[PDB]
């Protein structure tokens, strides 16, 4: 029907040449770049917009990022897949860019996708290829199918493209069709991607193949329970052991048109997961309500990947909400740091920072405890562009009804805020005091077990235009872009209305990962 026994090639532009165009647009915008918001420790473009990470894999001795770019603008545009890779997570270099419309199926965009080693270890991208229904523009919907390519060579500098291997039923669906995920489970391998059904429900469907290159549908792995959530772009599936040594299954996605409650889906769409079980044969079994990967202002699109040991998550760190003042600098968008999952056993999922990051540090300034008697501020230090601060805050000694950090605290008195909020029991980074963007606030909950334990770690890093919050090793993260203002960007300790008792407060100074 809409599965292939052979992929279908249909060359329509020389990739090479399409490939050539886009190297000239993102570094025309790096060679004129605003460097006052760029990231000095995360991946971005050199220039021009970029959204989700994509084709995620430690292959060869070498850990690969790619990721959706405009090589022609800071908006979102004609999609091409960048490329940067490490051999060590910490030392980054730029690679030639991977993909540009170049076949019929794709000549609007080369859309989201994944890598995964086959049975004779070597690499397969699945990706989007993105057409205009109508033919002209997105007034008509999408036109959406998946599409294989195999690398050149071990570094993964170019891949061939094999073409269409899924179609679409077109009238079987709502037009939204893409973002595949590849995955070996016993002696069959399977594909998810997500789809608006005929009745705009968001789902993720399932087909299975002996060989990686024929595909044959299964069925629906889930569908979203809210009526109001119509796509599940970027899906994410894979197995993880709880405490008991049970075997789980995450299902992850980027939902669509979940409405805002109190705290709870506050972004324009919203990333999460549950934990639940999976036989071959059967849909997914959640055991848990949907929870945020991230509680951030800006973050999107995650994609996990395996790299034999540990399953390790990006963000998009998405700005959906204008203004975004970055577009005027000739980039726009980062990703996060690669974060490890675990399953603890209270039961959720923890993403502390794997431990590479730790190879960002330039060194350690050790603050030791610090004591605010009474409401006030401390300067750290007058001047931090890219830092990272580990805190233990003594809940059970400080009267403080919210305290914790200002930082990006700039002389016009603008700041970030990222603190423990005694009234709402949450942790939360609020940017009311930013000059620049959207402002507004995000909270993480905290479990009744955290509140009563008496202390709170957070691990804060400052790059030059966001800030990434890790709560108590992980149990939560907020990723928010940060508009620091000119001049000198000072780190404060702040005790509102009470008495902060601070265990342990330590610096270091982030290094370049080389990307800049
Ligand atoms: O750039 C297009 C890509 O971005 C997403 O819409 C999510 O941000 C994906 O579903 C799509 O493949």
């Amino acid at each position: 029907g809409f599965t292939p026994d052979a992929p279908v090639l249909h060359e329509i532009k020389n990739h090479s040449e399409e490939l050539t165009k886009a190297e000239a647009g993102v570094a025309a915008f790096a060679a004129k770049r605003n460097n006052r918001w760029y990231p000095k420790f995360h991946i971005a473009s050199n220039g021009g917009w970029i959204n989700d990470p994509n084709g995620l894999c430690f292959y060869k001795g070498r850990w690969h990022v790619f990721y959706q770019l405009h090589p022609y603008g800071t908006q979102w545009g004609p999609m091409h897949w960048g490329h940067v890779s490490s051999a060590d997570m910490v030392n980054w270099k730029r690679e030639p860019i991977m993909f540009a419309p170049s076949l019929e199926e794709e000549k609007d965009g080369v859309f989201s996708g994944s890598a995964v080693i086959g049975d004779d270890g070597k690499l397969k991208f699945y990706y989007t290829g993105h057409r205009w229904a109508n033919g002209k523009d997105n007034t008509g919907g999408d036109w959406q199918v998946q599409m294989l390519a195999e690398p050149d060579n071990d570094e993964l500098t170019s891949a061939t493209k094999r073409g269409m291997v899924i179609d679409c039923p077109t009238d079987k669906v709502n037009h939204h069709y893409r973002d595949p995920k590849v995955w070996k489970t016993g002696d069959k391998w399977y594909m998810t991607f997500g789809v608006s059904s005929a009745e705009k429900r968001g789902q993720m469907w399932l087909f299975s193949s002996d060989d990686m290159v024929k595909w044959t549908y299964e069925q629906v792995l889930f569908e979203h329970p809210d009526s109001n959530v119509f796509m599940l772009e970027c899906p994410d599936f894979f197995p993880i052991k709880d405490v008991e040594g049970n075997e789980k299954w995450v299902i992850g996605f980027s939902a669509m048109g979940a409405k805002p409650s109190g705290f709870m889906n506050r972004n324009v769409n919203n990333a999460g997961y549950m934990i639940g079980t999976w036989t071959p044969g059967e849909q997914f079994k959640p055991e848990t309500e949907f929870r945020l990967w991230d509680c951030g202002h800006n973050y999107y699109a995650p994609q996990s990947f395996n790299d034999g040991k540990r399953q390790i998550v990006y963000g998009w760190m998405s700005p959906f909400v204008e203004p975004i003042p970055m577009q005027d600098d000739g980039w726009c968008g980062n990703l996060t740091l690669p974060r490890e999952i675990t399953l603890g056993a209270d039961g959720d999922l923890h993403t502390a920072p794997v431990a590479e990051m730790e190879g960002l540090r330039e060194d350690t300034v050790d603050f030791g405890a610090i004591d605010l008697d009474v409401s006030g501020e401390k300067t750290i230090v007058d001047d931090a562009e890219a830092v990272e601060i580990e805190m233990t805050i003594d809940l059970a000694n400080s009267t403080a009804e919210r305290a914790g950090l200002r930082v990006h605290a700039t002389e016009d008195g603008a700041y970030t805020s990222v603190a423990y909020d005694d009234q709402i029991g949450r942790v939360v980074v609020d940017r009311q005091a930013n000059a620049q963007g959207d402002r507004g606030y995000r909270t993480a909950p905290l479990s009744e077990a955290e509140l009563a334990a008496g202390e709170l770690k957070l691990r804060v890093y400052v790059d030059r235009g966001c800030v990434e919050v890790y709560v108590n090793d992980g149990r939560q993260v907020l990723s928010s872009y940060s508009y620091a203002s000119e001049g000198p960007r000072a780190i404060k300790l702040v005790a509102e209305s009470g008495t902060l008792k601070v265990k342990s407060l330590v610096l270091h100074h982030m290094k370049s990962i080389g990307l800049e």
